[PDB]
């Protein structure tokens, strides 16, 4: 109170002046020294503040110095006879006041009035101020003099009022001149220079410029291409929208307005402008926040590309709509108020005027913590565990160049995220918050305008990074903006100089050592002239839609990959198969061998079923021979010509091993909280390998010296996807299963043998149901049981399966039923042909 009505009066100097008097005095009237000399005034104010200040100090350590002052001043006071009793009288306000009078004309001045300390003292306010108005003091600051004046006769701070308050608006300007009218009737001309009205209506035209254009292009070019819609680029899509409602709703508002230079619509148009500002900025925020969460599940997690349809989508864009409207509708019923901010031009959200009928306080704090934090705290948890997670997994395996370019690509975007972000929402929060804290202060039109230039600038530069700079998005654009444009068996290329020869699809995977990839590639001398063939193995985990995956930060992983020449080759091949005897007898002599050798450290070739509904989803492991011909050096295979190169798909495919394992015998026992009575329950299999289209008798066997009854028992052949990518995630599913209505009853035993058989064709239109890899949309069988080798070194990732009899007794307990069960694992796989 008393600091902020010395501030505004005084006027608070950081640096050292000298005054009216001509003596060094810094701070708000705080003198250092009388002596010429300006080291003194430095003595005794480094000594003062405790640093080599060099006459240069901090706001708050001139309100230490003020501070200071108000203590050396009212103990003056208090010494004082004719003082004392004044200050004793009255009330904190009009202590201040004198304390004002006392600070500038000194203990000297002030003790010369007697009439009005007389009248003061005695409660007549009209009177001492008449008597004070008359006085030399008014006639010297007339300004500083009226408003303490005033303050002698309310007893309240409205002389000391920084803005001028109204029904329906704040302008932060004052009218003790005389000066100040509504912003909804007559200009507003009084608060900046007419330059800067102009130059509001000059940067909102740039505004509608760019903005317009780039959102709705945006759009347009989604309606034509059918590649840009799906369900991740749905909420892009909705940042779009959140965007154009930006332009047409608030800045071409804003500059009819701004060219007039004040609010020509009203109150009424004030709270619809500001409502869908609100609205586009705040969709646009939620947007980006689920963004960074889709990005997150989808990527780190390969399961969730299946489950990402429309609907989640959809859900995705209506939470952002919900949250948008959650806080753009308040201010229009009650809860804070949409008024004209900054130069009365634009209407925004009240966060700076307290105003207890609408309930800023609770209404900026809600909006600040919430819309701050919860974005804050998401997002960079998401995109922090995202780049976190691809580090990690290009450090795993850093032989893969591809990767490092993907990382580095990912990291680069990542940072401009976080800075795109921050340099949107932090001036508003920041103000807002210190505007908070430092209530007593004044702020210019001006200053509130700073958070509004970054905030309507990301209207323009968000579109820029999420959408221009995506690279599906980049290169659709680029077509609409240039107007259209810009037995033993083979593959023949599209340009038909390559051919590649294979023996065989079905490459088999024992154990110990993988059955490798042997053929040949004829060439065409004219056409491969002064260029490099290269034969290339491939093995490559395949997740979401391929152009969807490339643009949204970092593209699918490959899981293997391994390159090699061929013409011309480093000598030749050591010693060639029959297979590659026999094609180069068979065909010319243009012809020229290879042999591509896996790892023990690779998985089998696995896909995963959709749903019949699911038309644009797919996922699934799968191994990829290509041959190409190419100009530059070996470390260009990142790019490659389409046209040149031919590619033929493989499959590392396990049968099953010829000595069989033990006979799965599983065993287990149970109590109850009532009953300590044991309950043994024994399973036993036939085979610990079963395979394809095999019966599966479960022979359970339970014998009851419990209490209680069981209702049912349920056998399930149960099916564990242990799907690896960037962290291991199991998924348990049912296949099979069978259940008998038989009863156990207490101190009895019972031995059933259950058969089960699991199918694919029963296990038909369901979602995330492992299968055998397809050649070519061929039918298939359910996915066989992964095999990895004894004590490897390095992990195995891709998607891993195996089989398990998952038994469970429904047991009859005290309503309410108790589920018990046990598993077993088995084997499901191919017989050896």
């Amino acid at each position: 109170n008393i600091f902020e009505m010395l501030r505004i009066d005084e006027g608070l100097r950081l640096k050292i002046y000298k005054d009216t008097e001509g003596y060094y005095t810094i701070g708000i009237g705080h003198l250092l020294t009388k002596s010429p000399s300006l080291n003194a005034a430095k003595s005794e104010l480094d000594k003062a503040i405790g640093r080599n200040t060099n006459g240069v100090i901090t706001k708050d350590e001139a309100e230490k110095l003020f501070n200071q002052d108000v203590d050396a001043a009212v103990r003056g006071i208090l010494r004082n006879a004719k003082l004392k009793p004044v200050y004793d009288s009255l009330d904190a306000v009009r202590r201040a006041a004198l304390i004002n009078m006392v600070f500038q004309m000194g203990e000297t001045g002030v003790a010369g009035f007697t009439n009005s300390l007389r009248m003061l003292q005695q409660k007549r306010w009209d009177e001492a101020a008449v008597n004070l108005a008359k006085s030399r003091w008014y006639n010297q600051t007339p300004n500083r003099a009226k408003r303490v004046i005033t303050t002698f006769r309310t007893g309240t701070w409205d002389a000391y009022m920084c803005g001028t308050e109204g029904p329906n608006f704040y302008v932060p300007f004052s009218n003790a001149t005389g000066v100040v009218r509504s912003p909804f009737e007559y200009p507003q001309y009084y608060l900046a220079e007419p330059w800067q009205f102009s130059m509001l209506a000059a940067y909102m035209f740039l505004l509608i410029v760019l903005g317009f254009p780039i959102n709705f292009l945006t759009l347009y070019v989604t309606v034509q291409h059918k590649k840009l819609r799906t369900p991740l680029n749905y909420i892009l899509l909705n940042l779009a929208v959140a965007d154009l409602f930006m332009v047409l709703g608030g800045f071409t508002s804003t500059l009819y307005t701004s060219l007039h230079g004040y609010f020509v619509f009203g109150p009424t148009g004030c709270n619809l402008q500001g409502f869908f500002a609100t609205l586009g900025g705040e969709i646009a925020l939620w947007s980006l926040v689920v963004l960074a969460i889709e990005r997150y599940v989808v990527v780190c997690k390969p399961m969730s590309n299946f489950r990402f349809g429309e609907n989640h989508a959809i859900m995705g864009v209506a939470f952002t709509w919900v949250m948008a409207l959650a806080c753009a509708a308040p201010p229009l019923a009650g809860w804070s108020r949409y008024i004209p901010e900054g130069l009365q031009c634009s209407c925004g959200i009240d966060y700076y005027t307290l105003k207890p009928e609408v309930n800023n306080e609770s209404f900026v704090i809600y909006m600040f913590v919430v819309h701050f934090t919860i974005p804050m705290i998401i997002i960079f948890f998401c995109y922090g565990q995202l780049v976190f997670t691809v580090k990690e997994a290009a450090a795993q395996q850093q032989e893969s160049a591809t990767t490092q370019k993907a990382e580095k690509e990912v990291t680069r975007m990542v940072i401009i995220y976080v800075i795109a972000f921050l340099i949107c929402w932090v001036p508003y929060a920041s103000v807002a918050f210190y505007i908070f804290t430092h209530q007593g202060s004044c702020f210019g039109p001006i200053f509130m305008t700073i958070p509004a230039f970054f905030a309507k600038s990301a209207a323009i530069y968000n579109p820029v990074i999420y959408i221009m700079m995506n690279k599906q998005f980049r290169n659709c654009m680029l077509t609409t903006i240039c107007c259209g444009k810009n037995v033993i068996f083979k593959k023949v290329s599209r340009d038909k100089s390559v051919t590649i020869y294979l023996g065989k699809r079905d490459y088999v995977d024992h154990v110990s050592q993988v059955e490798p990839v042997d053929g040949v590639v004829l060439v065409d001398p004219e056409l491969v002239k002064g260029k490099k063939v290269y034969v290339t193995l491939t093995c490559a985990f395949r997740y979401g839609q391929e152009d969807i995956d490339v643009m949204g930060l970092t593209f699918r992983r490959d899981l293997y990959f391994s390159r090699v020449q061929v013409y011309p080759p480093v000598g030749a091949m050591s010693v060639l198969t029959q297979l590659q005897e026999s094609l180069l007898k068979k065909l010319g002599d243009n012809t020229y061998p290879f042999l591509l050798t896996f790892p023990d450290y690779l998985p089998c070739s696995v896909m995963l079923q959709p749903a019949p509904q699911d038309v644009g989803k797919s996922c699934g492991v799968d191994f990829e021979v290509k041959a190409f011909a190419s100009d530059i050096t070996d470390p260009e295979e990142d790019k490659i010509p389409k046209k040149s190169s031919v590619r033929l798909l493989i499959r590392k495919v396990q049968h099953a091993p010829p000595e069989m394992g033990p006979q799965p015998s599983a065993e287990a026992s149970w109590q109850f909280f009532m009953s300590d009575k044991p309950l043994n329950l024994s399973v036993s299999l036939s085979k610990e390998i079963y395979f394809h289209g095999e019966p599966i008798p479960v022979t359970v066997t339970v014998t009851n010296n419990t209490d209680k009854v069981v209702k049912k028992i349920k056998v399930s052949v149960e099916q564990i996807a242990n799907v690896v990518l960037y962290s291991s995630d199991y998924y348990v599913k049912p296949v099979a299963s069978e259940e008998t209505q038989e009863k156990v009853q207490p101190n009895s035993t019972l031995t059933k043998t259950l058969v089960l058989v699991p199918l694919l064709a029963n296990n038909r239109e369901r979602r995330g149901i492992a299968l055998d890899g397809k050649i070519k949309h061929e039918d298939t069988n359910l996915a066989s049981s992964t095999i990895i080798k004894e004590g490897i070194d390095r992990t195995v990732m891709g998607i891993l399966v195996s089989y398990h009899i998952k038994v469970k007794l429904t047991v009859s307990g005290f309503l309410t039923s108790s589920e018990v069960a046990t598993e077993v694992p088995f084997r499901l796989m191919h017989p050896q042909p």
